[PDB]
């Protein structure tokens, strides 16, 4: 019946650029096997808070990691910040520290890591997010699973963006996904 | 109480330009903290019935807004018709049409009501239908929260397309999303 | 509370042109009203295995029928293996093999029959997805709700190849979507 989120205010808690130049509102469900994902971004600072590409071509893409380890805790070196991710509990998060996060993961068999037995792998979650709310103003976030190392699990977000932005400003839509439980 | 449906009967319970031309099949079911949920839509009669742009070639969009109170009950002046909402029990409406819907609304401190702070983009649910079933036929559903006036929640369903079509009958194919929990 | 799903083991239970010359990864959960499915495919043999649409000129789409009964319990003349295919309860799989108990199928007044209406639109619930995980090879996975005869419930996974393409194997990437249960 649980659900673990990272608090939904406007107050930044994610570092892309540099420090805490962005708030992500991720809110993850689990069902059984099934877990249901909502994701959102708005970036408050720094070089990816506005595209002005006639000036800056080259910024057409970046990524976002969500690494955990054994028992699924999210490490301090991902792009997040673990002061605001906590099992909820009304709107307050009951300020500590958790656990027990074993099963929360894209699963190893169905996601497994890319170990040397080569198989091409089907992980990939494609979608889509358009910036300001505009249509004219589509955005590509890549999720992928288990393809990070040191980690155990993974959860990766491959932005791309082909398009000639000028003083477009980073705040997303929100966009809805599953992935299969490792328990 | 695991749904707040409306009876998938395909009977017009929905006016968009005429008294009860439309179905509209959105269905609603409580994850906690979201909100996963399905929409379909038929127009059955009145000017969105069948589309011929090269005749009326200014009519490419409409809206379905729900407005609920303080306690989550669908207010009348609603697209949608109240005697047609409530949670499911078998396949009628647990015999009523209930008045605690709170814990099945947007969020407000995820999707805030109108201020003078900054509206973010992620109030929107940006996702694509296809009219009839051919792939050929996309027009755009753009789902909104807490944007209306004179409401304490809402839901605003907004059609959009882009094609040129000569008579086409408005069914459109389900679609699914979710949405963050005020409780 | 239950998800019925395919041990994800790569492990080919699903015929398309020759026997089990593909892997169906279909994962369902009683989201209570609704079902969140979650699907994938891999062609490991065949001529659908590796496509190339310089030699054979026509791009042939296909399809995976998913039959059940007045009971749910997938019929064999079905395309997937009926042995894969049961409720993990943590990925085990307890040896029991009663099951007449399921509201884990399409509602026939939501989606009805073919023959006994009129059928409109929202029979179909329209996905696409990326062969390779490459932006430039996408591909098409339409999914019908019990429109199929000979049965009392049938999901079937219509695909389609859209452009010409050239020395690419079939591995289509992950996609999340839901209906609305019988019971």
């Amino acid at each position: 019946t649980r659900t673990l989120w990272t608090t939904p205010d406007t107050s930044p808690n994610c570092t892309i650029a540099q420090d805490k130049d962005s708030k992500l509102t991720l809110v993850l469900t689990k069902c059984g096997s099934q877990i249901l994902a909502n994701v959102s971004l708005i970036v408050v600072a720094g070089k990816y808070h506005i595209i002005n590409n006639k000036n800056n071509p080259e910024i057409k893409s970046f990524t976002i990691k969500l690494l955990f380890d054994k028992n699924g805790v999210l490490l301090d070196n991902s792009n997040l910040g673990k002061t605001y991710w906590n099992f909820r509990s009304g709107d307050s998060n009951v300020s500590t520290a958790y656990e027990k996060a074993i099963g929360f993961m894209p699963n190893l068999v169905a996601y497994p890591k890319p170990s040397n037995s080569k198989k091409y792998a089907r992980d990939i979650v494609y979608g889509t997010i358009y910036l300001g709310g505009k249509p004219d103003q589509p955005a590509v976030i890549k999720t992928t699973f288990n393809q990070e190392t040191g980690c155990e699990y993974s959860i990766t977000f491959d932005f791309s963006w082909s398009k000639t932005y000028e003083n477009v400003e980073f705040e997303t839509t929100s966009f809805t996904f599953s992935y299969i439980a490792q328990q």
